[PDB]
């Protein structure tokens, strides 16, 4: 079957979801980010040169990077499930918009806290960017339905939620977003993320 | 006809270089990242409430951001032109990835040197960072045909080829990287990125 490269909390966390949301058949393979070296020690370098995860493996035993790109591949397997809009249609733009957003405006932006090396300078503008970026978060949730492409619970959703649980842990306040906080309670509360989260560790 | 709203020499160059690559019809619109005022003199943050470069205005006069989902749509207009792997083909994640790798590995990276208020703390960090992935890519230059996807030209190669192009302006050395360098000549080389170069004055 197909295997995830991930490490617990991480953002591989998301297409984790998104494999029990879709119903998929998957083994977990546990990656030290440390030594790059996986549960069953092997060297991961191997798996993905650029050395991240999450890594996707298939069955051709090809494998995928880039958590957007593989969220948006595990959700075609499955388009019966809905976690994106149909092919060809423009609400489908609208999604991989949030996914880039995600990926490069908040993602991104968390570099710095998890670097052991970086400045209190940068981890200021950090936050600072951060900040800006959850105002228009807050502001299209505050306009929009429950998930962020509005009524319909997505891939996009998966990530964002994944990235902003990193703030409890960053100690990084989010009071000033309460949308903001339900909507990661939302998240929280299906029964696919528990499973993942338990299966991770992460409860 | 369509909209493109971009700063000179900006990631908004890369669709500016696709639209001219697949003959598209638009009219560019100068915004002032300054002001976020446009060049006659509008509220850009009306259009782009992010408020960054690049945004595509269509006809139904809707509003797209994110360069490579912009990159993407664009191409999706003409896939006679074949700046992108057919849908349905898995080739076509490949090119998604590199988008998305470009997006958030190189991208991304160039962050502190484009901030006037970055320790040099960062800008050390960034450097380190941006070398690794350029590291990546050359091999993969090193293992592949002339463009990002081989033998075939696409929209990954406009917009890791735009991105690159802040180097010399940076002065960030590329010497370790000659792959990279004969690439980027490669790609400036072409018509339609001179036309587009032009057009923005970059020539
Ligand atoms: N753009 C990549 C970034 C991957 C990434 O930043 N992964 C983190 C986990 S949250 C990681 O494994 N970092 C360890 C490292 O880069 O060595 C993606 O979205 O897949
Ligand atoms: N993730 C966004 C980033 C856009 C971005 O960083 N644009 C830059 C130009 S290279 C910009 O207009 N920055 C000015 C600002 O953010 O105020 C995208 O790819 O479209």
């Amino acid at each position: 079957v197909m295997k995830l490269y991930y490490f617990p909390g991480a953002c591989s966390l998301a297409p984790h979801i998104v494999l029990r949301e879709a119903g998929l058949d998957f083994e977990l393979e546990n990656v030290d980010l440390g030594t790059k070296k996986t549960g069953s020690g092997a060297d991961f370098l191997q798996v993905n040169p650029k050395g991240y995860v999450p890594a996707l493996q298939l069955d051709d035993g090809q494998v995928l990077t880039e958590d957007q790109v593989i969220l948006q591949y595990l959700a075609d397997l499955k388009p019966e499930s809905g976690l994106m809009p149909p092919s060809g249609t423009f609400e489908r733009y609208r999604l991989l918009e949030w996914l880039a957003f995600i990926s490069t405006e908040i993602h991104k932006t968390f570099g710095p806290f998890w670097n052991p090396e970086s400045p209190e300078a940068s981890k200021q503008i950090a936050l600072g960017l951060l900040s800006r970026r959850l105002d228009y978060v807050e502001d299209r949730l505050e306009a929009g339905g429950p998930w962020l492409m509005g009524d319909r619970y997505s891939v996009a959703d998966a990530y964002l939620s994944t990235v902003l649980g990193w703030c409890e842990y960053l100690k990084i306040d989010l009071s000033k977003w309460p949308r903001i906080l339900a909507y990661l309670e939302r998240n929280q509360a299906r029964p696919a993320v528990q499973a993942a989260m338990k299966a991770e560790g992460l409860i």
